[PDB]
């Protein structure tokens, strides 16, 4: 009855990227079952936002993976009340992003805000100089520790000269009150960006993502 088979979300981003704050608002819609979903971004503060749009993209949807029947889905169980996200990413260059984040369902919609920062990246490196084009297709490999669900995942951002600049990525997802865990088992993602104005003020982007066993 809660979680239909298609829903809506709205997410609010506050951020900072090497000491450069900015606000981002976005509509998302898709087929939480189906593990599919899109999203258009807008950034509504600090724009034009002077790093790679690649290390915001896995911030803006858990509710949204495909699940089958003898894995519990913890995060789409977690509702109405939701569940809160905290992420450390670190980047080959040393590079450190962190994200926490809280989803609610409000009004038959799903409601995330997010708080990120991202320091210590270096000024000539990929990330300051936009020379990202987009995420490998990555497994979040999942585990239930101190009562959440834990996610590492490898990320590689696609180079312009053809090699990769890699991320380790560590989350935990709490759901807001007690709910039946899952064991081990994969998530496999897939993040396209769809469409983009010419400064990413504006950015369309796509997500597929399906739970496995190991």
């Amino acid at each position: 009855t809660i979680i239909k088979e298609f829903m809506r979300f709205k997410v609010h981003m506050e951020g900072s990227v090497n000491g450069h704050e900015f606000e981002i608002e976005g509509e998302g819609e898709g087929r939480p079952y189906e593990g599919t979903q899109t999203a258009k971004l807008k950034v509504t503060k600090g724009g034009p936002l002077p790093f790679a749009w690649d290390i915001l993209s896995p911030q803006f949807s858990k509710a949204y993976v495909k699940h089958p029947a003898d894995i519990p889905d913890y995060l789409k169980l977690s509702f109405p009340e939701g569940f809160n996200w905290e992420r450390v990413m670190n980047f080959e260059d040393g590079g450190v992003v962190t994200v926490t984040q809280d989803s609610s369902l409000q009004d038959g919609e799903f409601i995330y805000k997010v708080k990120l920062r991202g320091t210590n990246f270096p000024s000539d490196g990929p990330v300051m100089q936009c020379r990202t084009m987009g995420l490998e297709a990555s497994t979040e490999r999942m585990y239930p520790e101190d009562g959440a669900l834990k996610g590492e995942s490898k990320e590689r951002l696609k180079l312009k000269d053809g090699g990769h600049y890699d991320a380790e990525v560590k989350t935990t997802y709490k759901a807001k009150k007690p709910v039946q865990l899952p064991g081990a088992y994969n998530v496999d993602i897939k993040l396209d960006i769809l469409s983009h104005n010419e400064d990413y003020t504006i950015v369309e982007q796509y997500e597929r993502s399906e739970g496995r066993h190991s």
